């Protein structure tokens, strides 16, 4: 009835001792073991893990015999561990940082290759001072924007093949099927995200082009100011009165500068509206008046240089009575 059948039981010996070769690999084995998996699985994956070993072993001995040259095979092992570790999702990484480092560097140098890249890297680079931590910045959202949309180009283009599948498509129906949340809702996110991202590259476009200095480049209330004392500055009545003029003629045209940019941006606004058009009509006229305007205050802010220069040395000192 009971059919002792068997029941071995010897003293036990070595409660403990070296599993793997490599520390690292028992440490992965622990992990494992705390993880606690189905029998089937446990012994599927440490088979797994096992071979893993045994094809490093393996590609020791194919360099000594002096075969492998590409480094494909290292390059697949490398690649396995990577797909292994993502399909279980244990490629947990957090920030830190130690405050050593290597410091070492030494590969090739890389950075802008596109030339449409450098126009904007450049750009910002010396259009003011948009420093490797500030054009870092943006090459963070530049980047985002290359693999967030890669990945919806990439999955399109991936379930895109999936349609042309023995060449059909048609179907007695005017709009497939909906039930609700399965084909417009898929059309939904189509315009939501790439609309999301298409207004992503004007923001970029608007801040470079708008998300910049603002306010007077000078118009400051010292240097001016100064001038306007002059005439509180104690000066004679042949001075004062040449001056009086002399300010006076200097206000209105930096007003009237003012004036002209105001209808230059307008004018900018139209001359892209009426390019639309696509008949290339307007659009040598406004072109025209568009340099000619640029022209007049690139020349009103030289003037002004100039003039600033002048009357700051004359001004300096009205020594010769009325200079």
């Amino acid at each position: 009835y009971s059919r002792e059948k068997n029941q071995p039981k010897p003293s036990p010996k070595r409660e403990s001792g070296e599993e793997f070769r490599m520390e690292k690999l028992n440490q992965l084995w622990e992990k494992a073991q705390r993880l606690h998996l189905p029998p089937v699985r446990l012994a599927e994956l440490h088979a797994d893990l096992k071979i893993q070993e045994r094809d490093e072993l393996a590609w020791k001995k194919l360099k000594l015999d002096g075969l492998d040259e590409d480094g494909e095979k290292e390059a697949r092992l490398i690649r396995n561990l990577n797909v292994i570790l993502a399909k279980y999702g244990l490629d947990g990484k957090k920030d830190a940082r130690q405050v050593t480092s290597n410091s070492l560097s030494g590969t090739q140098e890389d950075g802008l290759d596109d030339p449409r890249l450098e126009k904007l890297w450049h750009k910002a680079k010396t259009s003011g001072k948009f420093s490797g931590e500030e054009l870092d910045k943006l090459w963070r959202e530049f980047l985002h924007h290359k693999e967030k949309v890669h990945e919806y180009n990439v999955l399109l283009e991936t379930l895109s093949r999936t349609e042309e599948i023995h060449e059909n498509v048609i179907s007695p129906s005017d709009l497939s099927d909906i039930k609700g949340s399965v084909l417009h809702s898929r059309h939904t996110e189509l315009k939501e995200k790439l609309r999301s991202i298409n207004q992503g590259l004007d923001r970029l476009r608007r801040v470079s082009h708008q998300g910049y200095s603002t306010e007077a480049e000078f118009e400051e209330p010292r240097v001016i100011d100064l001038w306007d004392l002059a005439q509180s500055a104690n000066l004679t009545d042949k001075e004062l009165e040449a001056f009086r003029e002399e300010l006076k003629h200097f206000e209105a045209k930096i007003e009237k500068h003012n004036h002209y940019q105001k209808q230059l941006e307008i004018a900018h606004e139209k001359l892209r509206h009426a390019e639309s058009v696509g008949d290339g009509e307007r659009v040598s006229r406004s072109r025209e008046k568009h340099a000619l305007l640029e022209g007049r205050t690139k020349e009103l802010g030289y003037t002004v240089k100039k003039h600033l220069q002048d009357l700051s040395g004359r001004i300096s000192r009205a020594r010769h009575n009325e200079l």
